[PDB]
Parts: structure tokens; sequence; C-alpha cells
């Protein structure tokens, strides 16, 4: 669809059986979930925001559903303040800016 | 036009008479800049994202030309690691998402 940014562009996602609400963020490189239990292997890494750096915890290849979209890729689950939806994951639902 | 997410939407934006290159960030709710000294009055304000939060001058009634389109509103100023353009300013310039 088109989505105005009059209101914060919050859609429902999918992830690993769960249905969760997260931001359609176009300046965020990565995908960041707050804390949750994932299935599968990951490593630690950490990213850095406006406020500074976080610990993470990187899950690669995890399939989500975003807004009725599947992507599969790399998702970062830790302490961020919302779950933020970052190009990755938007490119791979085919999101574009228009103005 | 239209910003694939590929790369940092980054576009070029006219301030204060200054150009300065500048995200365009959906999932921020005002503007942030790096730090410039615009004249006229302020307010202190603190935003928040990953990492914390940050100290920030909050002024009012700014106006900024932005791919050509001109926004006028509030616009912070602080340290910021990166010029944001949130969606206060990105709704005056007709901006979507479009999946
Ligand atoms: C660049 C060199 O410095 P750097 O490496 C990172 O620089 C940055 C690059 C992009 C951003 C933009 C920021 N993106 C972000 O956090 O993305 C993370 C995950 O994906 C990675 O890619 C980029 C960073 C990593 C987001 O879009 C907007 N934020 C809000 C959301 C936060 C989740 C919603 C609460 S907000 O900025 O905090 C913000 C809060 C309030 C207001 C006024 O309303 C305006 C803006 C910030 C810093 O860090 C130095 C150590």
């Amino acid at each position: 669809p088109q989505i105005t940014l009059w209101k914060r562009p919050l859609v429902t996602i999918k992830i690993g059986g769960q249905l969760k609400e997260a931001l359609l963020d176009t300046g965020a490189d990565d995908t960041v979930l707050e804390e949750m239990n994932l299935p599968g292997r990951w490593k630690p890494k950490m990213i850095g925001g406006i406020g500074g750096f976080i610990k993470v915890r990187q899950y690669d290849q995890i399939l989500i559903e975003i807004c009725g979209h599947k992507a599969i890729g790399t998702v970062l689950v830790g302490p961020t303040p919302v779950n933020i939806i970052g190009r990755n994951l938007l490119t791979q639902i085919g999101c574009t800016l228009n103005f």
C-alpha cells in the first residue's frame, strides 16, 4: 500500500510464529527487534544509534512477514526502544520512498 | 521522485543558507541536524534512540528545502552523527512509503 507519515509507520509483522508491531524505518540499515526468544543459532554483535551502541544477538536468514509481505534476512534482537524494520528487509518487500 | 532503499536515502537539503546532506528517515518523529549555529531562540530537549539520549536545541519554524521541496517546522540541533529528516518535515514534501 501507500503509507503516509502523519503518524508513525507502524505495521504488524509475524516472526517466529508470533505477531508484533514494528516501525518501518528508512533511517535504519538493519532490522532490530526488542528482546524475544528466537530459535536457531545467533552471534553477538554491536550496533550504534543516536545515543550510542548496544549489544544485540544476530539471527541470520530469519523468516519474517511484514504487512503481508515475506522477507528472509538478518534480524538483530536487543534493547532497542522500538521494534524497527530496516532497509535490509524493506528492500526485500519492495518498499520505496516517493514524493 | 522515487528513492529505492538499497543505499541510505541521502539527499541534499538547504537550511540557514547552507547546503547539507541528510537522511530521509521515516523512523524519526522529528528532524535532527548536526551541530550548527542557527540564530534565534531555542528550547532544550533530550531525544532518545538506540543507545540512549542526547541533548539537543529545539528551534521552531525553521525553513528547510529538501530536493527542491520546501518545508518549515521544528528542527532539533545537537551532536547527532547524521543529519536526519523526520516525519514532521517529510509529510510536508508529500513523502510516502510504497510497497
Ligand atoms: C552513522 C555513524 O554513527 P553510528 O554508527 C549510527 O548513526 C546513526 C544512523 C541513523 C539513525 C536514525 C535511526 N536509525 C537507527 O538507530 O538504526 C540503527 C539500526 O540500524 C543501523 O543503521 C543505522 C543505525 C543503526 C532511526 O532511523 C531514527 N531514530 C528513532 C528510532 C530508534 C530505534 C525509533 C525510536 S533516532 O535516530 O534515534 C531519533 C529519535 C528521536 C528524533 C526526534 O523525534 C529523531 C531521530 C541514528 C544514528 O553510531 C555511532 C556509534
